[PDB]
């Protein structure tokens, strides 16, 4: 799955979340998806990519 483009707001949330905990659980992935309007797949990819970088 190719990565979508994230808005500034979505990125703001993801960065703060990543800085609290770099690893996702199911419930946290679901909360992010529902609060960000992003597919869970996109959330997982962003976290993986962020750890990679």
């Amino acid at each position: 799955r190719p990565r979508t483009a994230f808005s500034s707001e979505q990125l703001a949330r993801l960065k703060r979340e990543f800085n609290e905990n770099r690893y996702l659980t199911e419930r946290r992935r679901q909360q992010l998806s529902s609060e960000l309007g992003l597919n869970e797949a996109q959330i997982k990819i962003w976290f993986q990519n962020a750890r990679a970088k």
